[PDB]
Parts: structure tokens; C-alpha cells; sequence
């Protein structure tokens, strides 16, 4: 669902695509907008979290759908912060779907296709390569905006449920954000009503994905998306 | 503006007056329902802190202006946390008025009528007889009761601009939240309107009191007081 071109050893650009993929590509679909919406809500997101003092990969926007970043060492990570149970994590605790935790959950994940994105811990991650200190300054970013994101769209009538985030290593060997955020990769609920406003409305046909979509950027926007 | 009662070694009285206080007792009134208002979102908020595991002196009601607190052996101090850049931290940092800090801001004042509450750090603390240890727990704590309150409040539309706590020892040693949480020791604003909800209308003749103080407990609640 994205496309990264290089435009040289500093940088590149991450086009977002209209394409929609789930279950190892096993149900796709393309809704006109989507890489838009996507790209937009990540500049947005990642614009905020540079506010507070996050370092990021966000350089710049180079169209509709494009951004410009910076050119990553990427830890073989999916780093997954939860705030309210949902998908996986019933699998893993007894508590019910929508149940709020006492403080956000962690979750480091192998990224690996095929393996499926197993999940490890610090043992395994040190096996990979990344340090104990590593983890810790990751695990900390992470947290600080998942706080930032949750209280910002908490405000807005959304509750963040949980969503994963990718790291890299820069030139000075800073630890930064990387990736998207959109609600490709976030679990976006409504406050009052609890439905989804994000891919699990593809993921298991529970409505309309671009209206979905729209929703989020409408509510942070205050403006109807055009382009 | 409080009046401690005490029923015996455990336990107290406190009782929220109508009574308002600034600068040193040189301005004062009283404003019918005032107590009421700050005994009841007292109540609110130390329920809703005690929900998340947080220790506080609150045992129930006695009336509608009346607290009834475990009765603790009290730390010297005022702890202040700050979200936004108000008050007297303009005379501290180089930023102005409503500015939104990246992180909280936790500041210790030794509670001392006499020198006017000055601020101290953690070896003033330790010559106070607080170790460096209760030092922590006590940001520690103040910091979760923070983001609690911060969230709580931020969903109806008001800023937790900053707000000053105390603490206390119970029988156990445990550390435990202590004194009132209201539009007295809170600065609240409008989301909106970035207008002031809390004492900051008495202290500086920015609007109507009971009206600023009735807003919150309506927001909150969802009533009318
Ligand atoms: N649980 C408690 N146990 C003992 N003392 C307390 C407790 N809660 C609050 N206090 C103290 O009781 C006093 C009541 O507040 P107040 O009358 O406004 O006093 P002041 O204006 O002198 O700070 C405060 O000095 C506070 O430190
Ligand atoms: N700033 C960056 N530098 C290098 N690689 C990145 C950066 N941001 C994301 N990536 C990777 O680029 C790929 C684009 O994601 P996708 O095509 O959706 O799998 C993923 O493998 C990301 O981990």
C-alpha cells in the first residue's frame, strides 16, 4: 500500500497507494482516495509529534500522496502500543473486547512475512541484534506518542485503541520514527458509538473504508477532504 | 476557606466554606454555594483518582460541604503540576502565556505562610527531612494524578492548565494524596474560549465566580449544581 523510491543515500519518497490488502493479500481492493487520505493523515500525525519533540522521518510533502523522509537503518521491528483490548491481545489476556487497560500494553513484533510477524521480547530482540538500550529508548518514544496521539484524538471524539509503529537509525545514530501513521495501521474507534474508523472496516467488511477514512480526516480537519 | 475538624487519631472533618481568600488575605468575599461546589468536585475527583488505584485521604461525604478524610501525617510541602505555561512560571522560563509544554512541569514549594511558599529542589527536601526516595513517589504520584485529571478533563473541553497538590503519611507509612482538587487549587480553562473556570475569576476580576465554578461541575456531571 506504499511505494518507496529513493532519491538518494539521505532520502526518498513514500507514495501512498489506493490499494487495500489484508490477510497476506488473500482479500485486496483499491478505494479511490485512500493513498491521499493515508498520506495526509501522516503528515498531520507526524507534523504533531515533531510539535512535542518527537524526531521523525518526515521531511516534507511532494504531492497529494507523497512524502518526503529520510533514508533509514529500520530495526526489523513492529512496535504495537494499546490503550483498550481489542483483535490479538483477547487471544493473549481474559479480558473482553473494548475493556480499557490500566496503563498502555507494549508489544514488540519480529518483522518478518514469513514468519507472520511473530512476537518476541528483549531476549529475542538481542538475538536480532538490538540492544537492551535500544529497546528501552523505543519502548519510551513509543509511549510518549501513543500519549500524544491518544490525547490529541481523544478530543476529537476517538478513542486511539491501539496502533503500530516502525523505528529506524539516522545518520548521528538517533533513534527515529519512521513509517506512516493512518488508519491503516491504527485501531480508531468512535467514542460514543464504538465503531471502527479504520481498516477493520475493510478487514471485515463492517461498512464503507473511505467513508471511514474521511471521518477521521473531517474530524481533525474540521474540512471535508477534496485534494 | 477549609475548616479541619478532627473526629479522632484516624479520621476528620473537612469542611469546604464559602469563604474566598487571594493575596494574602488583603481580598476577600464570600460566594454563596462556593463550598458546595468545591466539597462536591473534590468528591468527583478523588472518586475518580481512588478508581485508578491511587491512594487519597478521602473516606465519604457528610453533608454536602463536608469531607470526611483519613487523618494523615502531613509532608511540608505544595507540589505543583504544570501543562501550561501560566502564573508565576512566566517569571521562569522565557515563554509566554498558554504556551503548551512538551512534558509536565513538577515543582516543589515548601508550605510556609511566613516566607510565602517558596519554591525548593530536592536538597532543600532532604534539610526538610524528606528523603530523596518520597521525593520520587511523590512526583511519581503527582505525575499520574496529572494525566488522569489532564484526560478526564480534556474530553469536556477544559485545559488543565496546572494545579497544586498535597501529601500526607497514613498509619501504614503508605504516601497518600491528600487536602482538596478543585477550581481553588486548579487552574482550569476553556478549551474554546481559553477563559478561566476556576479562582483565577475571583483573584483578578475576570468574570463571575459561581458561574465560572458551576460551569466545571455541570461539564462534568452533566447537572446543574
Ligand atoms: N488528610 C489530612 N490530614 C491532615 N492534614 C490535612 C489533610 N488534608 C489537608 N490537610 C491540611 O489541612 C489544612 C486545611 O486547608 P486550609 O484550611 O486551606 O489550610 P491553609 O489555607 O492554611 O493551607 C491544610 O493546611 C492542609 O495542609
Ligand atoms: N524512513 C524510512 N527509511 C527506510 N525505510 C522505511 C522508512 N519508513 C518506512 N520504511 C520501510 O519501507 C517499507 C514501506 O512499507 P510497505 O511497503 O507498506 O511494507 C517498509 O518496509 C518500512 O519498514
Amino acid at each position: 500500500a506504499k511505494k518507496m523510491i529513493p532519491i538518494d543515500d539521505d532520502k526518498l519518497i513514500m507514495e501512498f497507494k489506493d490499494d487495500a490488502t489484508a490477510f497476506d493479500g488473500t482479500k485486496k481492493a483499491r478505494f479511490k482516495g485512500k493513498g491521499w487520505l493515508n498520506a495526509q493523515l501522516s503528515v498531520i500525525f507526524f507534523k504533531l509529534l515533531e510539535e512535542h519533540g518527537i524526531k521523525t522521518h518526515f521531511i516534507g510533502v511532494a504531492g497529494g500522496n507523497r512524502l518526503i523522509v529520510e533514508k533509514l537503518d529500520m530495526y526489523p521491528l513492529e512496535v504495537v502500543v494499546r490503550n483498550v483490548v481489542a483483535g490479538s491481545l483477547k487471544k493473549r489476556l481474559p479480558l473482553p473486547e473494548g475493556y480499557e487497560l490500566p496503563e498502555p500494553i507494549v508489544e514488540l513484533y519480529y518483522k518478518n512475512d514469513e514468519l507472520h510477524d511473530p512476537m518476541i521480547n528483549y531476549y529475542h530482540a538481542k538475538v536480532l541484534g538490538i540492544s537492551l538500550d535500544e529497546i528501552k529508548k523505543i519502548e519510551e518514544i513509543a509511549l510518549k506518542v501513543n500519549e500524544i496521539l491518544k490525547d490529541y484524538l481523544a478530543k476529537k471524539g476517538i478513542i486511539l485503541v491501539d496502533f503500530k509503529l516502525e523505528f529506524g537509525k539516522d545518520k548521528n545514530g538517533d533513534i527515529v520514527l519512521a513509517d506512516e501513521i493512518s488508519p491503516d495501521t491504527c485501531r480508531f474507534w468512535d467514542a460514543k458509538t464504538k465503531r471502527s474508523l479504520d481498516k477493520d472496516v475493510f478487514r471485515f467488511d463492517k461498512g464503507d473504508l473511505i467513508e471511514a477514512y474521511k471521518e477521521i480526516y473531517e474530524r481533525i480537519t474540521g474540512e471535508k477532504p477534496e485534494f
